C-alpha cells in the first residue's frame, strides 16, 4: 500500500469555493499594497509659502496643515467647515474588508475537518464491496439527515449579508468627494493670521481603485445566487446513484420529495475524487 | 502500519482554543505592527520658530519641546504643569499585553503533553478490542478522578482575571486624554524665555486603535462565561457512552451525581478524533 | 513497486501550452519590472523657476506642476487645454495585461485536473492486457464523445478574442502622442500669474517598450492559428491506432468522417508520455 | 519497528529546565533589540547654540560635547568634574549578561548527553521483562551511586550565586543617577571658552526597562529555592518504586536513609516519558 | 532495487554542451551586473554652472542636458547635430543579447526530453540479455534512421547563425565613438541661451567590457566548428560496436557508408552512461 | 537495522576540542561585528574650523586629516611627528586572528577523517563477539602504534605556540596609545597654513575590547596546559581493559610502560560512544 | 542493503586539492569584499577649492578631477602628464583572476566524474572475491595504461603556468607608484585657467593587500613542486599491493621500472576510501 499512502491526501475543497476566494479577498490585498506602493514614492502635501517665511516655519505650515486637513471658506465661523478625513483613512478600511471577507472561509474548516473526512473514507471503502445488506440500510438512515445541508446553505447565504458593508461605504465615496484643492487657515502671530492654498496628489489613483474593487466584487454576488438557485432546486441527478445500478423503491419518492439530503452533498466529493476508486470505469461499461 | 505510521500525529488542541487564542493575541499584534509602521514614516513634531532663530537653535527647540513633553499656562507655577505621558508610551503597553495574555496557551501544554496523549493512545487501542472485565472495572476507577477538571477550568478562569488589566487602563485612556496642542516654554537665554505652540500628528490614529481594541477583547470575554455554563451543568450527554452500548448500572447513577469527572473531558477529545477509529461506522448501524 | 511510486507524477501540461505561456506572460512581467527599476532611479520631473522664487515656492511649483499634468496654450481658454494622463498611468495597464491574459491558463486546470487523470490511468493500466471484448467495445463509446474536443477548442479560441484589448491600446497610443515638453501655467499670486515649460524625462524608454511587445504578442496570435487548422483537418494518423494492430472495421469510416472525436485529444497525452509504458519497443518491432 | 524508530527520540529536558530559561535568558534579548531599536530612531544629543556660530563649528560643538559627556560646575576645577559614562555603557552590560546568565544551560549538556540516555534506554528495555534476580541485584549497586544527585544540586546552585552580579550593578544603578541636563563646557579659541547647556533624550526609557528586569529577575531566584527544598527533603515516594509492585525489604532501610540516590533522579526522567512504554495502565490496574 | 531506485536519475546533457552555456550565456550576466553595480553607486552627469544660476536653475540645467543629450557646434544648425544615445542605451542591449541566445538550450530539451529517456531504457535493459534474434533485426531498423541527426545538427549550426548579430553591433560601437566632452546649448530666457560643456563619467569602463566580450564570444564560435566536422567525418569508432563482438556483415558497409546514422548519436549518450552498466568491464576483458 | 541505520552517525569530536573552539573562535567573531556595528552609526572625526572658511573647505580640512592621521607640534620638524595608524588598522587585526586562530581544527579533520572511524567501527563490531585469538593477538600489535598519539599530541602544542602573536600585539597597544586629541596640520594656501585640532570618538570602547580579549585569550592557554600533563601521566585507568575482563600477562608491563600508546588515545573515544553497545550494562553488572 | 545505500556517496575529491582550492580561490575573494566594504563607506576623493567657488560648481570640480584621473606639472606640456588609472581599476583585476585560477578544479571534473567511479566501484567490488585469474589478468592490462596518470599531471602543471600572470602585475605594482597627492588642472572660464590640489583616500589599504596576496600566492606556488617530485619518484609503495599478498614475478619489475602506471593513481584513492571495505583489518592481521 506504498502507492495508495503516498497519496493518501484527500481533496477537501470545491473548486467553487477556491473561485470565489480567489476572486473576493486575493485580489484586493494585491490592490492595496500597490496603492501604498505608490504612496509612499512621493512627499504628502504640496502647497506654497508667502516670500517673509524662512525654512523652518514654512516646514511647520506644511506640517500643521496636513495634521489638521480642514477646510475654511469666506465669511463662514469653524463651526460648518468641510473636512477630508478619509482621503487619509482609506487604505485601512480596504484592508480591514479583506479580513472581514477572509472570516468565512476559515470557519467552514473547524466544523467540516474530520467528519466528512471519516466519512468519505468509509463510503470509498465500501465501494469496493459492491463491485462484486449493510449498505442498502445506510441509505436509509443517511438520506434522513440534513445537517450537512444545514451548513453549506449557511455558509453561502452569510458572504451574501456581509457583502452588504464594503459596497455602501464605497458607493457613497466615490460619487460624494471631488475635491482637490482648499484653503488652510493656520492661525498664530507669534512675531491676521496667514493663508495658504495646499494641494493632495493622492486623489487621482485611488479614485479608480474605489471604481474597480466595486464592479469585482458585485459579479461575484452575483454568481453565488444562479448557482445555488440551480443546485438545490433545477438538478435531478446524483453521481453516486448513477454509479451503483442497485438501489431499492423505497428510495425513490424519498429523493424528489426534499432535496435537503445528506447524500446530495456527499454525491460531489465522490465526484470530485472519483480518481481513487478505480473500479469506475469497469462498472460504467458494463451498463 | 505504514499508513498509521505516516498519519501517526494526534490532534492535541481543541478548536475552541485555538479560536480564543486567534481572536485573543493574534490580532493585537498585526495592529500594533500597524501602528508602528504608521508611525515611522513621518516626522515626531511639528511646531514654529521666531523670526530671529537659526537652523541649530530651531532644531534645538524641536527637541527639547519633544523630549521635555511638558505644558504650560500663565499664572500657574511649573509644579502643577500636566504631562503627555501616554502618547509617547502607548504601544509598548499593547505589545508587553500580547505576551500577559498569550502566557497561559504556554503553561497549558507543559502540563497536558504527555499524560492525556498517553490514556487518549490506551482508549483507542482498547476500541478495538470491544468490537467483538478490565474495560468495566476501568470506568470505576477512572470515572472518580477530577485531575482533569480541576485543571481545564483553572485554565479558562485565569483568562477572564487577567483581562481586568488591559481593559481599565484603555477605557481611561480613551475619555481622559484629548489634548492635542501645547505652548512648550523652553528656558535659556545664552546670547526672559521664548515661548511656542507644538501640534503632536500620532494621536488621531492611536485613539482609534484603541477603542476597536476594547470591544474586541470584551467580546471573547462573555463567549468564554456562557461555554464554561453549558459545558458543566446543561450538557447530559456522554460520546462514549453512546458509542458503546454497554455500561454498567452501578455507573449510572455516578455519572449525573457529580459533572467534575474526568471522562467528561475524556469525551470531548475522543469526539474530535473519531477519525482514526475505523469500527465507528459499522458499530453505530448495528443500533 | 517503489521505482513506479517514485515516478508516480504523470505530466499534464503539453509541450505547446508551455510555449504559449512563456511567449505571452512570463517576459511581460520581466518588461515591466525592468520599467520600474529604471523609472525609480530618478526625479520625476525636470524644469526651470525665475529667479525671484525661493527653495519653497519652487518645490511647490515643481509638485504642482507635475500633479496637474495640463498644457496650455496662448489664446485659449482652459476647456481645450491637452492632457498627458497616459505618460503616468502607462505600466498599470501592462501590468493587469498579464493577468487578464494568464487567467485561462489557470482555468483550464480546474476542468482537466482529475477526468483527464483518470483515463489516461486507466488506459495505462490496460495497454499491459493488449500485449499478450472490453477494449473493443469501449471505442464505441468512447470515440462518439466529444466533451474534451469542445473544451480544447475553447481555452485556444478565448486567447485570440482576448488579445484584441491589449494591441488596441497600444497601437493608438505608440503614434498618437509624441509631446514631450508642455507650458505648465499655475495660477497663484498671494503675495498675472507665472509661467514655466518642463521637461518629462520618462518618455524615451516607454516608446520603445510599447514597440517590442506590440510584435511579440502579435506573433503568438498567429502562430496559434495554423497550429490549430493542421491538428483537427490534415492530420489522418492516430497513436493508439497505429501501435494496437487490432482494430474493427467498425471504426474505420468513423474516425475518417468527423474529427471532434475524444480518442483524438487522448492521443497527444499517450504519446508524449510513452515512457510509462515499457512494451512500446517490443511491440513496435513486431510489425 | 517503524513506528519506534520514527519516534526514536527521548526527551531529555525537564520542563522546570525550560521554564527557568524562558524567564531568564529569552526576555532580556527581546529587551535589550526593543531598546536598540527606540535608540537608533532619533539623533543622540540635542542642544544649543550661540548666534556667531556657523554650522560646522555647531556640529563640531555637539560632536565634542558627546563624545567628552563631562560635567562642569562654577568655582571648581576639572579635578571633581562628575560623569555620565554608563548612560552610554548600558546595553552592553544586559547584551553580556544574557550570555554570562545562559553558560550553564550549554554547560550541562556536554555532562548528561549519554549516560543518561543510556541508563534510561536500559531501563525501558527492562521494563518489558518484568511485565511477565538480575534487576534485584541492579538496584543494590546503583541506588549506592550519587554522581547524578551531585551534578544535578552543582547546577542550580551555580545559578543562585552567579545571580548577584547583575543585580547588584543593576539596583545601584536605578537609585544614584537623575541627572538629564549638564553644562558642557569645551575649551577653545582658536579665532574665555564658551559654555553651552545639553540633554539627553535617551534615559526616560532605559530607567523602566531597568526596574522590570530586577523584579523578573529577582522572582526566579526565589522559586529555585523552594523547588530545591521540596525535592531532596518533602517528598518521600518514588515512580519507579509504585509501578514496580515487586520489590524487596533489603532496599527499604536505604530509601529513606539518605536523599542523595542515583534513582531518585531517574525517577522524574521516568515519570515525563511514560509515554514510551505500553504496559503501564494494563499493570496499574492489577493492584 | 533500492540502490537502483536512489540513483534512477540519467544525464542526458553532454558534458560539451555544458561548456558552451557556460561560456556563451552565464559569463555576460555577471559582466552586465557588475556594470550596474558599478554605474548605481555616482550621480550621471557632472558640469558647470554659470555665476548668476541658483540652485534650482542648475539642478534643471543638469537635467535638461542629461535628457537631451544632444551635441552643438558653432555655424550649424539643429539639423546636423550629432548625437550620443547608445551611451545611455548599451546595458539593456547587452542584457538582451544575454538573453536571447538562451532559445536553443530549452527547445533541445523541449524537442527531445521523453524520446530519448524512453530509447535509452531498452539499450541499457538488453545488456543482460547480450550477457550470455530481436537485437539483431533491431539495428536494421534502428539504424536507418536519422531524425535524431536532423535535430543535432540542427541546434548547433543556429547558435552559429544568431551569433552574427552581438559581434556586427559591438564591432561597429567599439571603434566608432570616443567623444567624452560636448557643449549642450539650453534654450530658455524666462528672465541669448547660455550654453554649458558638459562630462559622461560613465564611459571608461563600459568600453572594457565591449571589448572582452567579443573575444570571448567569437572564441566559442571557433570551437564548435571544429567538434562539428570530426565528430561527423573523421570519427569511425562506435561505442556500442566495440563492446558487443557479435555484428552481422550486413550492418559493416552501412555504417561506412552514410554516417547520419540515429546510432551514432546514441553512442555518445551511452559512453557517458558507462557507470549504470555493470558488465562492462568483465565483458571487456574477454576479448 | 533499521534503527542502527537512522542513528548511523558517529561522534568523531571530543567535548573538550568543541570547548577549546567555542572559547578561543566564536566569541571574538562576535566582538568583532558588534564593533563595526558601533563604528559605523557615526561620523568618523569631529573637529573645529575657522570663521572664514566656506563648507566645500571645511570638508575638504576634514577629509584631509583624516586621511593623513599625522599629529604636529611646535617648534619640530616633520620628520619626527607621531603617527596613530592602530586606531584605524585595529578590527582588521582582529578578523585575521579568528581566523589564524581557526586553522587547526580544520587541518586536524583531513587527518583523522577516515581511519579513525573505520577502527572503531571494527572494534564495536569486534565488542558483539567477546560477550559469548584475534583479538588476543590484536592488542599486541595495535598497542605498539603511536601514530594517534603523535597527532593528537602536536594539534594541542601548536595551539599554544600560535597563542604568542595575538597576546603581544594586544598588550602592547593596551599600554602605548593614549592620546586623543592631536593639532592637524594642513597645508596650502591657494587664496602660513592654518591649523585645527581633531578628536577622535572612536577610541573609548576599542580599548575595553582590546582588554577583555586578553583576560579570555590567557585563561584558555592555562586549561590546556593542566589538561596534557593530567591525561598522559596521572591518569592510569583505561576503560576497554576495566570493561573486557580478559587481558593477558603479556600486555600487563607494556601498558605502563610507556603512555604513547593508541589504545590510550582509543579509549577516550569508546567511553564518549558507549551508548551504540547494549552489552555495557549486562556486561558490567556480571562482575 | 539499507545502509549501504544509505552511504552511497564515494568520495571522489582528494584532501590535497581541496587544500589547494581553500588556499588559492577563497581567501581572494574575502579579501576582494573586505576592499569593496571599506571602499563603499566614504567619498571618492577629497580636493580643495577657492573662494569665489559656489556650490555647484565645486561639485562639478571633484567629479571632473575624479573623471578625468591626470596629473600635471609646470613647464611640461599634456603630452607627457603622468596619468594613475590602475588606482581606480585594481579589483576587477583580483576579480578576475579569482575566475581563471578556479577554471582547472572545474575542468578536471567533466573528465574524471564517469570512468574513476566506474574503477574504482568494481574494484571495491573484486576485493570481496579476494578475500576466499580474472583479476591476475586483469593488472596486466590495466597496469599498462596511463591514461589518469597523463590527466593528473595534466592538471597540476596547468596551475603553475597561469600562476605567471597574477604575480607579475601584482609585483609591478608594489613598488612602482607610491604617489597620493596630484595638481589637477581643469581648463575652464565660462565667466587662465584655476588649479586645485587633491587627495585619494583610497590607496593606503590597497597596498596592504596587495602584499598578502604576494606571499600567499608564491607559497602555493612552491609546496606543489615538492609533493610531485615525491610521488612521482621517491615513493616506492603501492597501498593494494600490501593487502593483497598475491602478485605475480610478472607484475614484479614493470611496477619498479615505469612510474607512469595507470595502478599508481588508483592506489591512492583506495587507501582514502578503506572505510568502504569491511575486511581490511581482519586480512591485514592475517600477516
Amino acid at each position: 500500500g506504498a502507492l495508495a499512502a503516498l497519496l493518501l491526501q484527500l481533496k477537501l475543497e470545491l473548486p467553487f469555493d477556491r473561485v470565489v476566494t480567489i476572486g473576493t479577498v486575493l485580489v484586493p490585498i494585491l490592490l492595496v499594497t500597490l496603492v501604498f506602493t505608490k504612496n509612499f514614492a512621493e512627499e504628502p502635501i504640496y502647497c506654497y509659502t508667502p516670500h517673509n517665511f524662512t525654512r523652518d516655519q514654512a516646514l511647520y505650515a506644511r506640517g500643521y496643515c496636513w495634521t489638521e486637513l480642514r477646510d475654511a471658506l469666506p465669511g463662514v465661523d469653524a463651526s460648518l467647515w468641510p473636512s477630508l478625513f478619509e482621503h487619509k483613512f482609506l487604505p485601512y478600511a480596504l484592508l480591514a474588508f479583506a479580513a472581514i471577507m477572509y472570516v468565512p472561509a476559515l470557519g467552514w474548516e473547524f466544523l467540516a475537518s474530520t467528519r466528512l473526512t471519516s466519512e468519505l473514507n468509509f463510503l470509498l471503502q465500501e465501494i469496493d464491496n459492491c463491485y462484486h445488506n449493510l449498505f442498502e440500510k445506510y441509505l436509509e438512515r443517511r438520506g434522513r439527515s440534513n445537517f450537512l445541508a444545514k451548513l453549506y446553505l449557511a455558509r453561502h447565504v452569510l458572504i451574501l449579508l456581509l457583502s452588504a458593508v464594503p459596497i455602501s461605504y464605497l458607493c457613497t465615496y466615490y460619487a460624494t468627494q471631488k475635491q482637490n484643492e482648499f484653503t488652510c487657515a493656520l492661525g498664530a502671530s507669534p512675531d491676521p493670521a496667514v493663508r495658504v492654498s495646499c494641494k493632495l496628489p493622492s486623489v487621482q489613483l485611488q479614485r479608480i481603485i474605489a471604481g474597480v474593487d466595486i464592479v469585482l466584487l458585485c459579479v461575484m454576488n452575483l454568481i453565488i445566487l444562479v448557482n445555488l438557485i440551480h443546485l438545490f432546486i433545477f438538478r435531478k441527478s446524483n453521481f453516486i446513484f448513477d454509479k451503483l445500478h442497485k438501489v431499492g423503491i423505497k428510495t425513490r419518492r424519498q429523493w424528489r420529495r426534499s432535496q435537503f439530503c445528506d447524500i446530495n452533498i456527499l454525491a460531489m466529493f465522490c465526484n470530485e475524487n472519483r480518481d481513487h476508486i478505480k473500479s469506475l470505469n469497469r462498472l460504467d461499461f458494463i451498463t
